[PDB]
């Protein structure tokens, strides 16, 4: 389905990279927030979905959807509860790997820049873009447009 | 052309809003910021162009991409300078409708969050998804996957 996106945190510096995958293209959207709270998840999921058509996310770590504010976000941009991760044999693997490919590119581009952030943007840009033949950003484009 | 973004900054409340504007579909794209700096302009551009194929970038204050921090972010991700703005008719008032819109938008929802930043990403999910037929949305991944 192309509206899923997965949401999880790394931990990398004593700093917090909240990290979304889109299954279907493994294209990404990450930022450095200043903390794991209910708060930062509620406002990227906000800007996310006015980004892109959310309509489901999954995660890892199921206890960091149970905020007030996370439940306010997905109430409000029409985004369905998600009990665990459905089996998907199709998309097997796939949010692991994007994950994987992320943390190594950051520490491939790391000493070329002061902050830790600066880096994390850099590494989405390079995997986004990355010929797999199409890039990720190229598959997304590509599956939301035939979607509409 | 697609590759072609827009970026002013708006203030209101006593912050900064970052607004960027996909010319060819009226996309949008923003965030506050803590304060009009090179610093912050420049990891918004890193953002922007790891998100989408950013190949050009308009504004109407020439002076606020001068910064060491921006044409590093430039040179970096391949994004061309552009001396004032060329003239096209195609896209005339384009950019200033898409922001007195999105400024509307948020004067409307604005009582709806405490934040100002809840309530401009309220905006942007608002004025991306609306039906002008197409939303913002659907023009820019159609444009993009036909340019591709
Ligand atoms: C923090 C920061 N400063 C930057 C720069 C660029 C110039 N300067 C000024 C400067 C002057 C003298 C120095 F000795 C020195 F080390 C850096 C980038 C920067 C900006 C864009 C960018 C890159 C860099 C390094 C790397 C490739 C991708 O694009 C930075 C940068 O921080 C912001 C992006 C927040 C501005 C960083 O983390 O280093
Ligand atoms: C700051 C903030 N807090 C929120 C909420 C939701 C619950 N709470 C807790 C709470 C508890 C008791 C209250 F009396 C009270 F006023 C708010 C949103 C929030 C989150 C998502 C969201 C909306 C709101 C209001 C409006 C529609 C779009 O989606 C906020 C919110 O701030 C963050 C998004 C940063 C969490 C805000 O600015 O109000
Ligand atoms: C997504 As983690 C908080
Ligand atoms: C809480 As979310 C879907
Ligand atoms: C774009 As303004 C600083
Ligand atoms: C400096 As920018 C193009």
């Amino acid at each position: 389905s192309p509206g899923i996106w997965q949401l999880d945190c790394t931990h990398l510096e004593g700093k917090v990279i909240l990290v979304a995958v889109h299954v279907a293209s493994g294209y990404i959207e990450a930022e450095v927030i200043p903390a794991e709270t209910g708060q930062e998840t509620a406002y990227f999921l906000l800007k996310l979905a006015g980004r892109w058509p959310v309509k489901t996310i999954h995660t890892d770590n199921g206890s960091n959807f149970t905020s007030a504010t996370v439940k306010a976000a997905c109430w409000w941009a029409g985004i369905k509860q998600e009990f665990g991760i459905p089996y998907n044999p199709q998309s097997q693997g796939v949010v692991e790997s994007m994950n994987k490919e992320l943390k190594k590119i950051i520490g491939q581009v790391r000493d070329q820049a002061e902050h830790l952030k600066t880096a994390v943007q850099m590494a989405v840009f390079i995997h986004n873009k990355k010929r797999k033949g199409y890039s990720a950003g190229e598959r997304i484009v590509d599956i939301i447009a035939t979607d509409i």
